[PDB]
């Protein structure tokens, strides 16, 4: 079986550990309890392949940074820092890894709200420069949340090619 170590970073409370929470137990937790750097893992079926998900949920670990294959990195269309914020996280994450192609995806969470501020053409511009897919995602309704960290590990598996 192969493993996939993942790590969820990004501004405080965007939703990363709400996204991953939906993913690993199937359910949305509405109140905000303050992440340290809570460690998941899952068996879980993506394209046919039985594949073991290591996820780090880290706060608004240099190990899980040294050793996570994927990153997803996220944003909340309600929070205009918090996707101004991304190119920090990319510029650090290519910094601990010393690769200018680092297998990630662009999280725009919270799209269930209607109060807005980032634009999706504003996040597909951002990605397409970045050359790393961009799902907007709900991890109160669960959309998108599936979708997000599978196309995480097809990212990787393009990069392992
Ligand atoms: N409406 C809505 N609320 C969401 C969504 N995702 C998370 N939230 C809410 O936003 C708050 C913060 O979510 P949380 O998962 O804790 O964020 P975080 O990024 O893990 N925070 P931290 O970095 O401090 O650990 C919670 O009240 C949660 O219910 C979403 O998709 N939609
Ligand atoms: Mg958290």
């Amino acid at each position: 079986m192969t493993e996939y170590k993942l790590v969820v970073v990004g501004a405080g409370g965007v939703g990363k550990s709400a996204l991953t929470i939906q993913l690993i137990q199937n359910h949305f937790v509405d109140e905000y309890d303050r992440t340290i750097e809570d460690s998941y893992r899952k068996q879980v079926v993506i394209d046919g392949e039985t594949c073991l998900l290591d996820i780090l949920d880290t706060a608004g670990r240099d190990q899980y940074m040294r050793t996570g294959e994927g990153f997803l990195c996220v944003f909340a269309i309600n929070n205009t820092k918090s996707f101004e914020d991304i190119h920090h996280y990319r510029e650090q994450i290519k910094r601990v890894k010393d690769s200018e192609d680092v297998p990630m995806v662009l999280v725009g969470n919270k799209c269930d709200l209607p109060s807005r501020t980032v634009d999706t053409k504003q996040a597909q511009d951002l990605a397409r420069s970045y050359g790393i897919p961009f799902i907007e995602t709900s991890a109160k309704t669960r959309q998108g949340v599936d979708d997000a960290f599978y196309t995480l590990v097809r990212e990787i598996r393009k990069h392992k090619e």
